[PDB]
């Protein structure tokens, strides 16, 4: 079976890599405006439109395609087979009986759309209406893997009625408990709100993943897996792979601003908590949807070799001091497409078996 | 758990029933024209009204027999919708729950349906599905198909051969009938080999799916062809099935060959075949709902030792189903067993 991946670190044999061609800007409503701190909202709301329909600037796609090519060259030189997803018509509008949008998004972030659990690929029930058909660019690959023995399932496709979103939402106060824009109307989650450690999987609630979605995944995986939910302190939370990143058995990288290490699930007590260094560096781009914590979005080729971004000099040094072997790559041109190395990949085959590590 | 159904015959406790409200006529192209003896046109209100009346008496019969009957949500079938690759003028209706979902034990599976107009047909059921999930049910979807032009043979002509191609997995749930650890299915104008193979893999830990060969050139759904009525008793359509070519495993069962109806349903709009009389619903191993004009079937079931419960339902036929099509048995009292 060509699909076999149980965690983030077993020796990487085959990976799907995203594509920035034909990419359309994120839509501001009703989710993504809440990924901006209030002081960034003014600039972002000029750039991003209500329901999509605006392409990424061609020059941004071109520069990102160049760094993507170098990233792929590194992967191949390190012995990984790379499957390049082909663009499709993200510019096209689509509609359901209840709502319509002006375009899709893009295929830059395979990690958001699918979970790989052992020999199974699961299509996520995504809360973002503009991403309703994002699996389409991958269906050639999925049908190939299914023909060769992979399991392939979907969460029920959500309706995404207005009831799924809190239109009175406001960020909590500094004291108050966390809260996000999605409601409990129906199950939704993005796959990248989860990271995989064999029989134990860690997730978070976010602006796209609600309790019903987590409950759905726990029931789907209940025979063999346990899902543990962390609390993020990031008010803009959307995806966990700049917050909590397993690197190897017994080693987990944690964001010091988004995680209170003293409130982490107790199962993590047997592991070494590697607290990420501060980057002292804000990436810049003509659209600015960056978080400074993009440096945590690393990709493990095995328990030792880790791809990390060239300007993340503190992360590179910490990884070396922690015993890893960083392989550096320029990749900040990918950040406006809302991912770095981990977001940009789906690790469909890592050599290994299902174990418990805690 | 409230969802618990392993076959077509264990004592029936809870059922979802279809609705004809807001129904849009079926679209001819590219599937349905090959199944008769892009939408946007409603069913005549008079046709809906008469069907609604007979539907209410069917529901009354079920409730009088101790069954809990759940009704769906009224939704906008008139609305158009579109994907990046295609658009349609409307949906269809919620008259046929049996087509849209498969109930396998405690799991409800949403079918990957080949008919573009039925892409959102699960929407009328989602309040119930979320209730059952909240109460412990498993709830899964086959990957939602793209339904590109490549999925259909537009130059199709009757010869077995069907309109759906092998571009991607598609099936309608009603192309399968359930016998505990063994399930019977068929290829049809909407269910292809990739679709069957998907379901076989999804259910491989506990179930075996046996494929029969339909002789019906218009084949669409198996529940007028092959109908398990009780352990060791299966009703077979003599025109659609060669009894000598049935799966070897059926050797140990009694094959009950359906009588000929000598009756063509009379309606202004006639889209189902004369074999609609096989589309019966079992309330247990003995009580069976059967349509009032199907006098040969009523007599045959009686002689075979069943207890027919008669109901007028021909006004539902223009909506492309009868009793089995119009229901989804979510709970029958029983466990998973082998019957072969």
């Amino acid at each position: 079976c060509p699909v076999n991946s149980y965690n983030e670190w077993d020796a990487l044999e085959e990976v799907i890599v995203g594509s920035v061609e034909g990419a359309m800007l994120p839509a501001l409503e009703p989710i993504n405006k809440w990924t901006f701190p209030l002081e960034e909202l003014a600039s972002a709301q000029k750039v991003l439109f209500e329901t999509g329909g605006i392409p990424y600037p061609p020059e941004m796609i071109a520069v990102a395609h160049k760094e993507l090519n170098e990233f792929i060259h590194i992967l191949e030189a390190e012995g990984v087979k790379v499957r390049r997803v082909k663009p499709v018509d993200f510019f096209a509008s689509f509609s359901t009986p209840a709502w319509q949008v002006r375009s899709g998004f893009c295929a830059a972030n395979p990690r958001d759309v699918f979970l790989v659990i052992g020999n199974e690929i699961i299509e996520a029930p995504m809360a973002d209406r503009n991403r309703y058909f994002e699996a389409w660019a991958y269906r050639d690959l999925l049908k190939e893997y299914f023909q060769a023995g992979a399991k392939w399932t979907a969460a029920p496709k959500p309706q995404l009625f207005d009831a799924q979103y809190d239109f009175n939402f406001q960020f909590p106060q500094t004291g108050e408990p966390s809260r996000f824009v999605v409601t409990e109307f129906e199950p939704t989650f993005d796959a990248a709100d989860f990271v995989r450690c064999g029989r134990d999987i860690f997730g978070q609630k976010s602006h796209v993943t609600n309790s019903l979605g987590i409950e759905w995944l726990q029931r789907h995986l209940e025979d063999e897996y346990r899902i543990h939910i962390i609390e993020s302190q990031c008010p803009e939370a959307l995806h966990i792979d700049t917050t909590l990143m397993p690197l190897a058995p017994g080693k987990i990288l944690v964001n010091p601003e988004f995680v209170d290490v003293n409130k982490l699930p107790k199962i993590l007590k047997s592991w070494d908590i590697l607290v990420a260094p501060y980057p002292n560096h804000i990436p810049q781009n003509q659209l600015r949807l960056v978080s400074e914590w993009a440096g945590l979005n690393v990709l493990m080729l095995d328990e030792e070799r880790v791809i990390v971004e060239k300007k993340q000099e503190p992360m590179i040094k910490a990884l070396k001091d922690w015993g890893f072997k960083p392989i550096v790559c320029s990749f900040e041109s990918y950040y406006p497409f809302l991912g770095s190395f981990h977001c940009a990949t789906l690790d469909v085959r890592r050599r290994g078996t299902l174990q418990s590590y805690f």
